[PDB]
C-alpha cells in the first residue's frame, strides 16, 4: 500500500505513463 508515489506535477510523473495527473505531492495514479 505505502508506495510513495510523488510528485512535484503531472510532469513530475510522466514517465510513469502518460502524464500521470498529479495530486499536490502525490502521483496517486501511476499504479
Amino acid at each position: 500500500t505505502p508506495y510513495p508515489v510523488n510528485c512535484k506535477t503531472d510532469r513530475d510523473c510522466v514517465m510513469c505513463g502518460l502524464g500521470i495527473s498529479c495530486k499536490n505531492g502525490y502521483c496517486q495514479g501511476c499504479t
